[PDB]
This record gives structure tokens, C-alpha cells and sequence, in this order.
């Protein structure tokens, strides 16, 4: 065995997330994307292994053809330390493509932490291990561009970026269109949905929906929850008019109930 770990923040490479050592929340899941697409799920899965401790029982489920998501039922369990060994070199992944090499990572389980954006109040709720630590007035999608339901995964932090809508499918030109700045950016969905500084609409936080679906806060909460959330917590979304976040969005995964994440979808 030749053995590679994995980096943080024909033939087919691994690339496995988390990056090893990382501290990750307790909505983080396993990750494990191919260069090229899979025709041997069940091929693939089976050279993924995967330990635990505390033990939990967890599976497999794909979002793609080339990348598959490993979680258990339940959020996990502060201080679990979580082993990864993708054992895929030289395996047969189906119509001719084989795995590259062997990759590893090595993660852990840091505090919870469950934010809650209620549309009912238009609060959102920061709970770090069951304790409110933070309350933030919030203003969240419009009716006509609502906030989709569900449990968001915490992915990427960005001091400044500018969100365009063009990366939707949405031309800035039209109605729902958007080329904006904004500060302390905290991703959690990839269908384009952050917590975010958002000044001009202080006013309407607490209130009103009017952003695209981005979940608007004043530019010191922004900041702070910038500065207190790392990939894998939770921010979770309920009441809005909108419907529930796709399994399948890349940090939606835990929207899938059990029966159907455990069954998996290896054929």
C-alpha cells in the first residue's frame, strides 16, 4: 500500500474531504469525489472504509457520478474522531477506469453548533451545544425569490466575494438577476444561499423578506458568524414560503430522510 492524505481548504484520482486534521461540525459529511465518473458504485464503496469512534453506523449515497457522501442518521457526536481510507488503487471501477491511488484523512467532531432562521419570527438562532449564544434579526428570501426549508450544511467563508446570479442560470439583466459585493460571506447551499453582511437591508431584518434567498444579517452578526462557524455546522431554515432544500445540492444532504440515505442509490 501507497498511501495519500487528503488537503483541506484510464484512471481516476480520489479526493477526499475533510482535509486531514481538520476540526469539522457535526452536519460534515464524509466526502469522496472522483476525477472521472463511476460505473461500479457498489466497486467503490467497497474500497471505502470508514471508522469511527464512538462507533456509529453510517452509508453511502451519491449525489452524482462522481461523488459519493458517507453520514450517519444523526448529526454527529461532538469529539468523534473519524478515520477515512479510500482503498481504490488499481480497483476496477466499472467500463474501464480503475482507481489512481489510495487516500486517507484522519478528522474530528468540534462543538455543535445549530443555527436556526425561523420565518415565523425572522430571528436567526445560534445555539452552540444547546446553549443561545446569538440572536440575529434576519431577512431572508422575498416571496417571489424565497429561502428554500431545510438543514444547511456550513460550506466555504469568504471575507468579501461578489455573488453573481449568472452562476444560476439567472442573467444579471433580468428580475431576479444580481451582481452584488458583500462582506462576510458564510456559504450554505451550492444552489447560491449564505449568511451574509447585508447593510442595506437593516432596516427590513427582523421584518421583511427581501433578498434572492440569502439569509441577510447586520455586518457585525455577519462577521461574527463568520468568525464562530467552521464547515459541517448547521443552519436550519423553517416557515418560509419556499419548499425544502434538494438532497442532492451539495450541502443538503441531510434533508434525505434515513430509510432512503441508508438504502443507498449504488444499483
Amino acid at each position: 500500500r501507497y498511501t495519500l492524505n487528503a488537503t483541506a481548504l484510464h484512471l481516476t484520482m480520489p479526493y477526499v474531504m475533510p482535509g486531514d486534521g481538520e476540526v469539522v461540525g457535526v452536519g460534515e459529511p464524509v466526502a469522496i469525489r472522483f476525477d472521472e465518473n463511476i460505473a461500479d458504485r457498489g466497486a467503490a464503496e467497497k474500497a471505502i472504509k470508514i471508522t469511527t469512534n464512538p462507533p456509529v453506523e453510517g452509508a453511502f449515497y451519491w449525489l452524482n457520478n462522481r461523488e459519493v457522501r458517507w453520514r450517519p442518521e444523526h448529526f454527529w457526536k461532538p469529539g468523534t474522531a473519524v478515520d477515512v481510507a479510500v482503498n481504490t488503487y488499481g480497483v476496477d471501477l466499472g467500463e474501464g477506469m480503475f482507481g489512481e491511488d489510495n487516500v486517507q484523512t484522519h478528522f474530528t467532531i468540534g462543538d455543535e453548533v445549530i443555527a436556526t432562521a425561523d420565518d415565523n419570527t425572522k430571528i436567526l438562532t445560534v445555539r452552540v451545544n444547546g446553549e443561545v449564544v446569538k440572536s440575529m434579526p434576519t431577512s431572508m428570501g422575498k416571496d417571489s425569490t424565497p429561502t428554500a426549508n431545510g438543514i444547511y450544511i456550513v460550506g466555504s467563508r469568504y471575507k468579501h466575494i461578489i455573488m453573481d446570479s449568472s452562476t444560476y442560470g439567472v442573467p444579471v439583466n433580468s428580475p431576479n438577476g444580481y451582481r452584488t459585493d458583500v462582506d462576510w460571506a458564510t456559504q450554505i447551499s451550492y444552489s447560491g444561499v449564505f449568511v451574509h453582511s447585508a447593510p442595506w437591508s437593516v432596516g427590513a431584518q427582523g421584518h421583511t423578506n427581501t433578498s434572492h434567498g440569502a439569509l441577510n444579517v447586520s455586518p457585525s452578526n455577519a462577521q461574527w458568524f463568520y468568525d464562530h462557524v467552521k464547515r459541517g455546522d448547521i443552519v436550519e431554515v423553517v416557515n418560509t414560503v419556499g419548499g425544502t432544500l434538494p438532497g442532492i445540492d451539495g450541502l443538503g444532504d441531510w434533508n434525505i430522510p434515513w430509510d432512503q440515505w441508508r438504502a443507498g442509490n449504488a444499483k
